[PDB]
């Protein structure tokens, strides 16, 4: 009954499609509406909706253009919007202390960390996240007397790993030397001898001293399929063989579920690994001034900064098995193993 | 240096291979050893090791035959075993109140649930699990004013779903009628009208009233790739279209990570869905007398029953996207879409 049925959703979804190439579903819109029922704060709406930020903005713009939301007092539904949610039955969106010494020691050290710099795309997690990560990895048996490779470390996970006393050895690669220098200084104050800084071109083949030498890697790659395949491809190639662990963050803030599907296909068909854990909002990022640089910032006439750490990622854990593989050499443009 | 290096692990792993066809890795053994360092209770060793029960038993038998463990006082390392773990550097394995009305009401109802029967392969989760599941599904936006299909319900999730008041409607299929009768009686005492019992042959094509009619399905399938492809294939076919949710349990107790890899490949390449959540030990099963029916029971001369709920599964959440698909018709022997 196309003649009498509500054409509201379809109308909204078609308008969203003129604003973004991210796949738009009716539920993308419902997710945002559900978030708006819970909160008039745009950062929280993005958080609660678990849709990528540019899709949320495009959805909020479309709903505004069509009379469903106003930005005059945070983000709120109009009466037309209140009628929309009622019609479609859209509900309001509902949502470490044993290692307390580690956390105190970690905060003590990183209070003087080098300033995050836009030049190095530096966004890092809270001290509570870092320490929870260590605990989590320990509960999976991936730390104690193990060899850890930390690919990029603006989170300063290597410091928390050293403070734990658990790993046999740790190797860290980071493009920002202020970090590696700080890590080495920290290692000295901690008395942790078995720290190495790797400095090599990630574009070029892995060197023998990083090829198949680690039990566990951890990394937090940029949010593109191309960067993930490079960072995880390279991390897996640093792993000794079967039954080694990889840890990395993937966000709903910047990657759609269609993009997640491609990532997971990469993992299983390209790298032929298994996913043991996908833990929602495990990673909480310290506000670094990212909000003000987004389109969301321009959306609400009165500017308001995030009240809390709205930017979060899921923790993925992967494990190698017989036949797993990474990229030892040149990183390819397309899938080569699949 | 094959001539002087410890041949201990390789020896153990070769002996394990004569006892099981489950893929055996050196880390399978390390995982068990790490668990034995934590606990002399076989149920807890299985739990902590996160290896499948028959592999754990085969590993413990092999370690015993080779002088590394004794079963004379729970499971303990011998001096030779203590030397083995020291040599390989194996560490000891380390490891709802806002809805309190729901939980009280749920316990009140299910205290008189029908007795679990071996005839129907009935093993169910704790009341705390069931209620946590409802909360979890609600936090992902999959319950409120939604249509839920419960494929098999020895957990009595439908009762907790009804007590929540959240779903538009609920449909339940279960081979044990004592359950469906109880669910209908419960519905009446709760005042929940929108419950339907489905009774159809799952082997045969889905009927029109269950084909593409639901927003969310939940199921707890048997632990074989063949049963998972049948239960999830069928659940996905009950889903309306894109952006619908499926929930199901997968255990480390009975499926190896190599089996997980096949399952995840099924999900992404057969059904072309995305995995949004893999939550370790989310499901806690009530001890149903399964332990006494296992080989583990025969392993320790003095018989001891589990002290706690040692049998746990991970919660998987999947979401359909454009191009997802299930099995509407005959369930195939092999992959048909991949
Ligand atoms: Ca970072
Ligand atoms: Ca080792
Ligand atoms: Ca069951
Ligand atoms: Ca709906």
């Amino acid at each position: 009954n196309l003649y009498f049925q509500s054409n509201a959703m379809k109308e909204i979804v078609e308008r969203v499609k003129t604003k973004t190439k991210i796949p738009v579903y009716e539920r993308s819109v419902e997710n945002v509406l559900s978030a708006v029922l819970a909160s008039d704060d745009i950062w929280r709406i993005v958080d609660l909706s678990e849709e990528p930020l540019p899709l949320v903005v495009a959805i909020l713009e479309s709903l505004n253009e069509l009379g469903y939301v106003t930005f005059e007092d945070g983000v709120k539904l109009t009466e037309k919007g209140e009628e929309l949610v009622a019609e479609y039955g859209i509900g309001k969106r509902y949502d470490l202390q044993a290692f307390a010494d580690l956390l105190e020691q970690f905060r003590e050290i990183v209070k003087d960390r080098p300033e995050p710099l836009h030049e190095f795309d530096q966004a890092y997690v809270t001290p509570e996240t870092t320490v929870a990560r260590v605990i989590l990895m320990h509960t999976r048996g991936d730390l104690e007397n193990k060899d850890i490779f930390v690919l990029g470390d603006d989170d300063l996970t290597s410091i928390a790993l050293m403070l734990s006393g658990l790993p046999k050895r740790i190797a860290v690669l980071d493009i920002d030397e202020r970090l590696t220098k700080f890590i080495e200084k920290a290692a000295n104050e901690i008395g942790y001898e078995d720290i190495e800084i790797f400095t090599f071109d990630l574009r070029k083949p892995l060197p023998d001293y990083a090829l198949h030498k680690f039990d566990t890697f951890i990394t937090d790659p940029p949010e593109t399929l191309e960067a993930i395949r490079a960072f995880v491809g390279r991390g897996i190639a640093t792993l000794k063989g079967p039954r080694c662990a990889g840890y990395f963050g993937i966000t709903r803030r910047e990657s759609s579920l269609d993009k997640w599907r491609e990532i997971q296909k990469l993992l299983l068909n390209e790298f032929n690994v298994v996913i043991t854990d996908i833990i929602r909002n495990f990673n909480e990022y310290v506000n670094w001034g990212y909000a003000e640089e987004t389109r969301a910032w321009k959306l609400i006439p009165i500017k308001k900064l995030p009240e809390y750490n709205w930017y979060k990622s899921y923790m993925f854990r992967i494990e190698t098995l017989e036949g797993s593989r990474g990229y030892e050499d040149e990183i390819p443009e397309e899938d080569i193993y699949n």
